[PDB]
RNA sequence: UGAGCCUUGAUGUGUAGGAUAGGUGGGAGGCUUUGAAGUGUGGACGCCAGUCUGCAUGGAGCCGACCUUGAAAUACCACC
């Protein structure tokens, strides 16, 4: 559907993607969609590396990032 | 004995509140015989009210959005 969020003052944001029933392909497409979304807003004031760690977790799962 | 690093924990009050509300969103139920509340103790922290925990009984109960609260569960889960 639609999702919108505002990053934390500490430079980190958490986002709801959907129900974990979705498969890995859905997770990956949503991840890349939001990645491009935030890379559009990537401003000049943001120097150097931008995507540090997108720690995806769940109600009973650990938080891990991707490339 | 410093400087950090990774990991594990404890640490977080104007007060609108059942209250020592750190951003998060985890989504409405988790934790619990891998043992509950409720009781007799070691506590340090202590915004002297409250957090946590080993020991002994209990070992089946507390916490829900609950009732609010500008900011809600602090059921868990991770991140910071």
């Amino acid at each position: 559907g639609q999702v919108r969020y505002r990053n934390d003052k500490n430079g980190i944001i958490h986002t709801t993607i959907g129900k974990v029933d979705f498969d890995a392909d859905k997770l990956k497409e949503n991840l890349e969609a939001l990645l491009v979304a935030l890379k559009k807003a990537k401003p000049t004031q943001a120097k150097g590396v931008y995507i540090k760690k997108v720690s995806i977790s769940t109600t009973m799962g650990a938080g891990v990032a991707v490339d």
